[PDB]
């Protein structure tokens, strides 16, 4: 005999093509314990368990113990998973939470975007270049500005490079005739750094 519930507190799962994520969900019961977490699709029943897209994945540790879901100490769920890079952008998925206390008691699946960072979430997949933001790297003096050689392209490359280290290894960085760079990570989404952040001449 427990009348409520337990409740979820989630969040705003951006993910990113080409890169893995990993996000916590926070689970409260009155009873404090919660002995089953699932993660579905609107779509089933109730004893549903379907989630898509299948590289979203979920974990929880220490369910089905009691004080593991209290205030002082909730339980929590690992939402994880790698977007591959043929995924298509535009792309969101809408899921549920769906947690069970001792005595029985389920989440309640409200289908309402009102709910969403509660029991219910949108898992948002974006473009790999919105995962990194570039930074305006030294300065490279040039002879001319409209005409870079392939040198003083290489040496813009190089600096931009060395001042960005998080970006994707494998993500390659490009600078045109006027100087304005161009970073295409693995996904083949781009980013651009304007040549007036990067490159002078003393003309
Ligand atoms: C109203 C209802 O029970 N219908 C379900 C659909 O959900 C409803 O339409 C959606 C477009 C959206 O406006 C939602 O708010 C509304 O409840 C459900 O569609 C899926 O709903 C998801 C979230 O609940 C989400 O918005 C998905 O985009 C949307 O496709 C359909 C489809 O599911 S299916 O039958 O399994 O394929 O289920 C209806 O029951
Ligand atoms: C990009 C895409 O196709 N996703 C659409 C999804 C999927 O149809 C189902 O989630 C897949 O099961 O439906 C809705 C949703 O989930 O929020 C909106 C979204 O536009
Ligand atoms: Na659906
Ligand atoms: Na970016």
């Amino acid at each position: 005999n427990d009348t409520e519930a337990p409740q979820v507190k989630s969040g705003d799962y951006v993910v990113y093509r080409g890169e893995s994520f990993e996000y916590y969900a926070e689970i409260t019961d009155n009873s404090g314990q919660v002995n089953r977490v699932v993660i579905r699709n609107v779509e089933g029943g109730a004893n549903s368990t379907y989630l898509s897209p299948n590289w979203v994945k979920y974990s929880t540790e220490n369910l089905g113990r009691p004080g593991n879901a209290t205030v002082q100490n909730p339980l929590r769920t690992r939402i994880f998973g790698e977007v591959p890079l043929n995924e298509i952008v535009n792309s969101y998925y809408t899921r549920y939470i769906v947690a069970w206390d001792p005595s029985g008691n389920a989440t309640q699946m409200v289908d309402n975007a009102n709910r969403n960072g509660l029991e219910r979430f949108v898992l948002t997949v974006k473009s790999q270049n919105e995962k990194y933001d570039p930074a305006e790297s030294s300065v490279t003096y040039v002879n001319n500005l409209s005409n870079l050689s392939t040198s003083e392209r290489e040496a813009v490359a190089a600096a931009v490079r060395a001042a960005n280290p998080n970006i994707p290894p494998t993500a390659k960085i490009t600078v045109s005739q006027n100087g304005t760079v161009t970073i295409t990570y693995p996904d083949k989404s781009t980013d651009t750094i304007p040549a007036n952040r990067v490159v002078k001449d003393l003309q």
